[PDB]
């Protein structure tokens, strides 16, 4: 029970340690922080508000208005508020992305996706759970 | 062909909503030991097995100033004991009720799965654990 969770923490801060390593150069070279970088991996998804961004996030929304307007006068965002990437956080998310699938891809590459649709399932009614906890008190 | 972005964006998702309702979970427990959330990150650390500021830099990833600066201030609130690098009274006690409320929590939010289907999902996170560790020593 304790050593489960023990145990997803550990693999979270396993994933995030070897992702920040990834992907150091990367946002050196456009001088952005692992902050901005992770509210342009949310908004690669879908254009978002700072509010939505904020909820998504747990912090404080002037924390994320603060991302958000670094990432304007970077111009790797744009605005209507809803924000959006830019040609320039276009271009960030796909190298990104690149980076981020090649290394899992050759890590999963053995997986039996009948196998692994299942884990995802319950993963996915997990994180709908996690979001559901959230919304509330 | 690439539907593997996808899967990593789903993880990525869910580590982020993990982070999210663990931090608003445990603001207020911080808050009465009189420490924050990346202080409280480390205590989870050495809850797993006494460490030094070598090993806690790398693990913990991109740190060169201030990470030094959490380890003193647990030893003025009384959270870390000493080389090697326990926790104390006070530090063992906090990771303690932090460990009660997560697991409440976690077993809420699962025990209507089937222990096959749980310990597929755990399996399969072991390996990709084991092959990130089996990737970020190299280089
Ligand atoms: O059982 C686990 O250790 C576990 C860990 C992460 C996500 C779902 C889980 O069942
Ligand atoms: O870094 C770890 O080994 C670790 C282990 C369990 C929980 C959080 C962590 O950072
Ligand atoms: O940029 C990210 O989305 C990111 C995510 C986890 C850890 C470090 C990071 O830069
Ligand atoms: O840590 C934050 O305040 C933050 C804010 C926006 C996006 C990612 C983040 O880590
Ligand atoms: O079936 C799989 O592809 C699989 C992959 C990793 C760990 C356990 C598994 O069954
Ligand atoms: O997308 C998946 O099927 C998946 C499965 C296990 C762990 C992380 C994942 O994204
Ligand atoms: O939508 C999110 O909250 C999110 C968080 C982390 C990574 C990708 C994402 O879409
Ligand atoms: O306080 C923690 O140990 C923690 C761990 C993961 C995510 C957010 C957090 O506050
Ligand atoms: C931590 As920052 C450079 O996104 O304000």
């Amino acid at each position: 029970i304790e050593d489960h969770i023990s145990f997803l923490e550990k693999f979270i801060n396993d994933v995030n340690t070897l992702t920040a390593k990834l992907l150091k150069d990367l946002q050196t070279e456009y001088g952005i922080s692992a902050e901005q970088s992770h509210v342009l991996n949310m908004l690669s998804i879908e254009a978002l508000t700072v509010g939505q961004i904020t909820e998504k996030q747990g912090v404080n929304k002037a924390a994320v208005s603060r991302r958000v307007k670094k990432l304007l006068n970077a111009e790797l965002v744009k605005l209507e508020k809803i924000i959006k990437l830019s040609n320039k956080g276009k271009k960030y998310i796909k190298e990104r992305k690149a980076i981020m699938s090649h290394i899992a891809s050759d890590m999963t590459s053995d997986f039996d996706s009948k196998e692994i649709e299942k884990v995802r399932q319950v993963l996915e009614i997990i994180d709908y759970r996690i979001q559901s906890y959230t919304s509330k008190l």
